[PDB]
Parts: structure tokens; C-alpha cells; sequence
């Protein structure tokens, strides 16, 4: 099968007027709802849609049924308390409250209260995708502790687009992240020292692990980082672009995240796998293997192969690093049942063993 | 297959590319609409007519230049063909009822195009300079033109043609009665339905033995042609993801690339246009219907059979428009001779030694 997986691709690669009109709706929904919140006097006034990639890129390394979108808000300077210990979760203080501030209408004593500010966020949208009758477009119903406001668009058929608060901070990166973001053999330090002079970011998706100030946690979230990474990947500055070579990175991804969301569609058993997973996975064979030579489009079989092997070693040792965050072990037992990894091993295995007969879809 | 294939590769634009300029182009478009929607203008009720989104980019013309209609419903019209160009008419009203903003641009019974192209002009001009947000500006009126075009240059230029278009719900033109002749391709019941929706009017004058006339209107498909364009195939799932890829769109994009850089080097190719290559394309997809004739492998027969039939359309001096089949776009009177014969030398030197004009690396 050494071009079985072009031929999956192929087939994967949406209708280019698919992408303009689904992402020129959501666009529409967003960039209106966007500003109909920066025209309301509430507290999230000075907001700004966060630049993570569109639609249109999206659809090429995820599935095009499920997009996000990050509003960032900047806030005064913040004072970042770890909670616990993965060092992804916080809370948030003020240095110091402005006076007047209306941000102060969410604080739950000292801390930034994630739900009271998610809450009136939700709030907000919710008045506004109401007066949206240009497209047909609801807002799901919440799901506790998820930081994401999930509209549903379903102009024809089902889109759906989480909306996701995010604080913006411009001070140093917190120390937990000292050691993350390993990119010095492979994009290289001037690189890292420049995505590290941008600012974070955080989602108020709350841990689940306290004596209720759970409610008030924050999660940081380099998706912007992340984004870069995607799109400026190879060792080369030209891979992948018009005067240079090719790779098979995104398509190596493509794959693996098309593999994991057919797995999970026949088996609730995988509920707790997410694209995150295999996204960190990949950012870390990409460390490994930075040269775009390791990444040859006459060579997918074997890159495939050489990160499907690297996944499966994450599961069975149970240890998964947040590529951002070296502390944070996405895959340990207190998040993910062993049994559960070792469920989806078992099905990668037996995917990997017998020709990928799950992509016999013609 | 021998560079042809590897020709389209590099002319693929990745997607952040397209997502910025079409952003872009959308949100100046979507806001100089947004805002002559207001009130106190003879122009709201404009609306966007889908005549395709930024993938003109994608893999059928050039990044370079793009174009937007807005359309504008009228009432009722009566059309009296010019002369029998059949493609230019002069609109009339019936009558107006009572609030019509059009009877602004009315002379008699005229609704003038100059007069309302005028305004239509002077508007948007009064409002590309009240956004900072991007550079954009308005290039000088050219005379007879339908388009007031915008040039956008966040880093690099793109050049947006914004062309008003009437909109009439009446039957189409007599002149139009053989056009679309797309019965063993597409089909009768395409056919039908397509005739069903409304014809658009832009202000392009006609040119005549004296000069310019300055109030008659042409005839415009575009909203016909995104749908042929991408419902080009005899089986309804060509191109689909359950159906077989054709090269249709292929030999479309690869005969405006060959045409677009034929004319960048070359004064004497300024007659020749965009419009010629997809009319040529559209009589090509009529004579060979069926989607064996176009399938991928044969890339390289299908690209010359093209130019092969668009050089038998230069010495023959004929091209009829696909909807008007009376009206010649390589007529005498539109375009001379040394050009077609300029044309047909660069086409021919570059089709027999392998398209030269081609290299890259
Ligand atoms: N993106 C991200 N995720 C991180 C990070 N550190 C830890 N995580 C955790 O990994 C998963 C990611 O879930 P995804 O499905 O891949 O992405 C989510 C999701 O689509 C919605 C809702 O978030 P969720 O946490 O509620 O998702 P669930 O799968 O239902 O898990 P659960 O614990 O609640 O039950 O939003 C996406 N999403 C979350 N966070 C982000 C984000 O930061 N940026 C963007 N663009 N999308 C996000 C989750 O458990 C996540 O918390 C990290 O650094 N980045
Ligand atoms: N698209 C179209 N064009 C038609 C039709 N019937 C007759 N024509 C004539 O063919 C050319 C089209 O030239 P294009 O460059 O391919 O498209 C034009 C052009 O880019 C601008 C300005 O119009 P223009 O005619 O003034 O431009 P020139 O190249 O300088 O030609 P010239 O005769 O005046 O010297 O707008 C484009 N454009 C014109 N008309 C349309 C239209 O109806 N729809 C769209 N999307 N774009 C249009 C022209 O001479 C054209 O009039 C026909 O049915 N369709
Ligand atoms: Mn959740
Ligand atoms: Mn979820
Ligand atoms: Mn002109
Ligand atoms: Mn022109
Ligand atoms: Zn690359
Ligand atoms: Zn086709």
C-alpha cells in the first residue's frame, strides 16, 4: 500500500466551494457576533477574535464537522497561582483592580471566577445568536466545566463551532512551561525565543480536583503557538511552500486524526481520546525526527507508520508530555483508565496489522 | 502527465493564502455592501449575486484580479435590442411604481446606464475612503467599462472589479433562444430550470460605427456560469466524493494561465480576455460531452484538444457567446486580425516546443 494513503487523502480533500461557503458562514456568524459583543457595554467590550487559523486550513488537518474559534479579552496584569499539580491549571488574581473596571463583576473573593465570567459570556452570545435570523444558527446546550460556548450551524447540514473565551496575558509565560516548547533542534532558538515574547492565554475550562474553588480555574492554552507550529513546520524555511519541497507532516496528522475519529464514532469506549492527543503526539515525533528528509511525501507509509508506533508506545507506557507544559501528563491514570488505553492499542494494533481496513470506505 | 500536472501543483495556493485575500476582499466587499444598504440611497436593496467566492483563485483564473456583482432588483423591464447585436439592449420601464428610487437615473423612458453607473461609482468612492482598516483604492474611470474597480493592497495587490448588475425576473432575451446549447451535455430539465432564473443587465456600452452609446446595458450569465462550472459533468457525482475526478476545470485553469502570461509580455494580446478562454472551454465541453473525454490521465490530449479548438476560433474569427449565439466575440469588429494571427503564432511556437513560457523550477 504504498499509495493507499494518497488515495485516502485524495478522498479526504473537501470540496473547495465546500470550504469557501462553510467557512464563509461561520465567518459571517462569528465576525457578526463578534461585533455585536464589542457594541454592548458589557465587560467584554474590548474583545478580539484570537488568530488561530481558519476554516480553511482547519479542514485539512481536522475534521470539518467540528471548528473552534478563541475570543481573546486582555485584562490587567493578573497574578497566576498554580492549582495543584499539573501546571496547566490556575487561578487568577489581580496585581491590582482598576477602579471602574467592570472585570471586578466576576471575581468570587480574590480569584477571577472562570464560571461567573463564562456565565455572562454564554449570556451574551446567547442574546445575540437569538436575534441571528439571517442563518439558522442555535447554541447547544452546556456541558459542565467545558470552557466552550458550542453554536450549532446548521444552514444545511450540522457545523459545529465552539466559541472560546480566552484571557489574554502579556507578561512572561509561567514557569511550569520553562522547559516546554523543545523546538531548538528543530525550528530552531531564535524561533522559541520569539514565540516565547508573545503573550498566553486562558480558558476557563476548571480542573476537577478540589475543595470547590474548581469552579474559578483557568487552563492555559498556546493554541496561537500552535498554529505557528502547523504552519511554519519544516527545518527549511521554504517546505512546503511554493519554491520548495514538499512534506508529508500534515498529512501525517490528517491521517492519524481521521484514524482516531472513526475509531471513535464505532466506540464509546474512546470518549476520553481527543485530536489534542494526537496533535501533541505528532509535535513530538516532529521533535524527534525535525529533518524534512524524515518527512518525504515518497515516504508516508513509513512516517505513518513511525508515529502510529510512537502513539502506541505513549499508551502503553501511559505517558504523554503536554508538549507545552513538560509537567502535565496527558496521559496519566488519574485522566485516562488504563483500560481504556489499552482498548484503543488493541484497535490501532489490529488497524496497523491488517491494511487500515477502517479507511475501506472506497 | 509530463508538466502539466507539476504546471497546476505550483499554481495551487495554500489555504491561508486564499482564507487572507478572501477575508479580506469579503470583509472590504461585505461592509462597502453592508453600508450601501443604508439609507437615503438609490442603491439598497443591493445584494451580492453568488457568482463564486474566492476560489476564481482556485485552480480556474489568476489570484491577481477577481470581480463581485451586486445586483439590484428592478421592476418590471422592457428591453429594445440595439440595433441586433442581441447582447446590448436599452432598458425601459413599463412604470415605475410610487418610492422606486431608480427614477433618479431615468431620460425619458431610459433608464441610463452612464448615469446610473455614475452614482453607483460615486458612492462606493465616497466610502473605500472612510475604511482605514485596509488599503484600498479606486482606480481612474475607463470609458465604456462596467466596473469600478477596487485595488486592495494589504501586502500585495489584488484588483477587485465591482460591477452593478440589474436583476429581471422576465423570460430571457429572443436573442438568447439557442444559447445555452447544452441539451446532450447537462441536459433538457438543466436546461429549462436554468432559463427559469433571472437574466442580469450590466453597464457595458455597446460600441458602435460614431462612438461609445452611452445609456444601452449587455447581458450577463455570470450566476449561469459558476453553476456550469461546477456542475460541468454528464454523471451528476463528477468531481464528487463518491464520484469519478474529470480534468474539466483543469484544462480551464491551465488555458488562462497560458493566455494570462502570453498577454504580460506581449501589447499586441490586449484584445484577448479571460471571458474568451471560458467561452471557448464552455463550446469544448459541448462538442465532448461525455466525462471519458476529460478524465485526468488524458490531461495533456484534452489541454491540446483545447487549443487546438481555440486556435480553429482565432483563424476562423468566430467565438460565439455561449447564451447569445448572434453575438461573435471574435467578430471582425471587435478584435483585428494581426491580433488573432499574434495570438495564434505564440500559441502554436509554444504548443510545438513543449510550452517554453512554462518554467519554473
Ligand atoms: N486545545 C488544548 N487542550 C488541552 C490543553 N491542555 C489540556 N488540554 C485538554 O485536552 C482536551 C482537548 O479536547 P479537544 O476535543 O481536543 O478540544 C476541546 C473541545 O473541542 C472544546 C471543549 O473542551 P473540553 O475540554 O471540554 O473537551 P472534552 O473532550 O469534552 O474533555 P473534558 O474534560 O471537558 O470532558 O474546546 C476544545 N478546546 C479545549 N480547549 C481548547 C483550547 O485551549 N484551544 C482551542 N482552540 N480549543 C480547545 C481537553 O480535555 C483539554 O482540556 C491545551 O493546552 N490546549
Ligand atoms: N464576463 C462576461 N464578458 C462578456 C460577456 N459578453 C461580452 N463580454 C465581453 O467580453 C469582455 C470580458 O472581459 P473580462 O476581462 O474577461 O471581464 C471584464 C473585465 O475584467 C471588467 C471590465 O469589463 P471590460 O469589458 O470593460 O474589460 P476589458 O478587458 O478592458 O474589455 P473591453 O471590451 O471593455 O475593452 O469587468 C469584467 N466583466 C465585464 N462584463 C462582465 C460580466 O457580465 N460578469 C462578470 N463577472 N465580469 C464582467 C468584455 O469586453 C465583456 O464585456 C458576458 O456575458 N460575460
Ligand atoms: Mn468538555
Ligand atoms: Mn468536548
Ligand atoms: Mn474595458
Ligand atoms: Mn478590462
Ligand atoms: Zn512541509
Ligand atoms: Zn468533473
Amino acid at each position: 500500500e504504498p499509495d493507499k494513503l494518497k488515495k485516502v487523502l485524495d478522498k479526504l480533500r473537501l470540496k473547495r466551494k465546500d470550504i469557501s461557503e462553510a467557512a464563509e458562514t461561520v465567518n459571517k456568524v462569528v465576525e457578526r457576533l463578534l461585533r455585536r459583543m464589542q457594541k454592548r457595554e458589557s465587560e467584554f467590550k474590548g474583545v478580539e477574535q484570537l488568530n488561530t487559523g481558519s476554516y480553511y486550513e482547519h479542514v485539512k488537518i481536522s475534521a470539518p464537522n467540528e471548528f473552534d474559534v478563541m475570543f481573546k479579552l486582555e485584562v490587567p496584569r493578573i497574578e497566576l497561582q498554580e492549582y495543584y499539580e499539573t501546571g496547566a491549571f490556575y487561578l487568577v488574581k489581580f496585581k491590582r483592580i482598576p477602579r471602574g473596571n467592570p472585570l471586578s463583576h466576576f471575581l468570587e473573593g480574590e480569584v477571577l471566577s472562570a464560571t461567573k465570567m463564562l456565565s455572562k459570556f454564554r449570556k451574551i452570545i446567547k442574546e445575540e445568536v437569538k436575534e441571528i435570523k439571517d442563518i439558522d444558527v442555535s447554541v447547544e446546550k452546556e456541558k459542565p466545566g467545558s470552557p466552550a460556548v458550542t453554536l450549532l450551524i446548521r444552514n444545511p447540514e450540522e457545523i459545529s463551532v465552539d466559541i472560546i473565551l480566552a484571557l489574554e496575558s502579556k507578561g512572561s509565560w509561567p514557569i511550569s512551561t520553562k522547559e516546554g516548547l523543545p523546538i531548538q533542534g528543530w525550528l530552531g532558538t531564535k524561533v522559541r525565543t520569539n514565540l516565547r515574547r508573545e503573550p498566553f492565554y486562558l480558558v476557563p475550562k476548571n480542573a476537577k480536583d478540589g475543595n470547590s474553588f474548581q469552579g474559578e480555574t483557568w487552563r492555559l492554552s498556546f493554541s496561537h503557538t500552535e498554529k505557528y507550529i502547523l504552519n511554519n513546520h519544516g527545518i527549511e524555511k521554504t517546505c512546503c511552500e511554493s519554491s520548495g519541497a514538499k512534506c508529508c507532516r500534515k498529512e501525517c496528522l490528517k491521517l492519524m486524526k481521521y484514524l482516531l475519529e472513526q475509531l471513535k464514532k464505532e466506540f464509546q469506549e474512546l470518549d476520553a481520546f481527543c485530536s489534542y492527543h494526537v496533535k501533541t503526539a505528532i509535535f513530538h515525533m516532529w521533535t524527534q525526527d525535525p529533518q524534512d528528509s524524515q518527512w518525504d511525501p515518497r515516504n508516508l507509509s513509513s512516517c505513518f507508520d513511525k508515529l502510529l508506533a510512537f502513539f502506541l508506545e505513549c499508551l502503553r507506557t501511559e505517558k504523554l508530555d503536554h508538549y507545552f507544559i513538560p509537567k502535565f501528563n496527558l496521559f496519566s491514570q488519574e485522566l485516562i483508565d488504563r483500560k481504556s488505553k489499552e482498548f484503543l492499542s488493541k484497535k490501532i494494533e489490529y488497524e496497523r496489522n491488517n491494511g487500515f481496513p477502517i479507511f475501506d470506505k472506497l
